[PDB]
């Protein structure tokens, strides 16, 4: 199944907050499962990209429960002085002074990063797909080539682990 995939193949701290933000909202991972293994490969990117970095570079968002997001939104904002999101974003940027948006998808990364910014005002966005492909607001990729591999190789990585389990397909179709 998908859900084994899932609780197999990610450390249990993402598939324990997968499983929270799914069931507290009244969906079931046993069978969203392609929902279940997006939120997680989602939370690992985004946790992955907080700590590749002024050695506290990044501030993690998601993860966190709605308080403590925005409390530490609040914080930054109250400080830096740099506009409040009207959506939660998946980090902020220390360095380069900005939130950032965070996406993933099956599909091509200038369908999912226009979603991305049509929603969105003034947040960084970054997608990365499953194919080792990426776009980013002004082509400013932000992070070393060196760190931007090591995600692209995991995603490419939880891709081939599906398609292994004969899982990509399924996955592949449900964005
Ligand atoms: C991972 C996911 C699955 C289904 C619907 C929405 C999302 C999602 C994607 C994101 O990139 C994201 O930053 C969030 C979010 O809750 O902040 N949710
Ligand atoms: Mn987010
Ligand atoms: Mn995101």
């Amino acid at each position: 199944a998908m859900e084994d995939f899932v609780r197999q193949c990610f450390n249990p701290m993402i598939v324990e907050l997968a499983e929270k933000a799914m069931k507290e909202y009244g969906e079931d991972p046993k069978i969203e499962t392609n929902k279940f293994a997006a939120i997680c490969t989602h939370l690992e990117v985004c946790f992955m990209y907080s700590d590749f970095g002024l050695k506290h570079r990044f501030e993690i968002i998601e993860g966190r429960d709605r308080i403590m997001a925005w409390t530490v939104v609040n914080s930054i904002c109250n400080t830096t002085g740099v506009e409040k999101p009207k959506f939660l974003p998946d980090l902020y940027d220390y360095k380069e002074n900005r939130f950032i948006e965070i996406g993933v998808t099956r599909r091509e990364v200038h369908i999912y990063y226009l979603e991305k910014a049509n929603k969105i005002e003034k947040t960084h966005i970054h997608i990365f797909s499953f194919t080792g492909e990426e776009m980013a607001t002004k082509a400013d990729y932000t992070l070393d080539e060196e760190s931007r591999a090591r995600i692209k190789t995991r995603l490419f990585t939880i891709r081939q682990e599906m398609a292994s389990r004969s899982l990509w397909d399924s996955f592949r179709q449900s964005e």
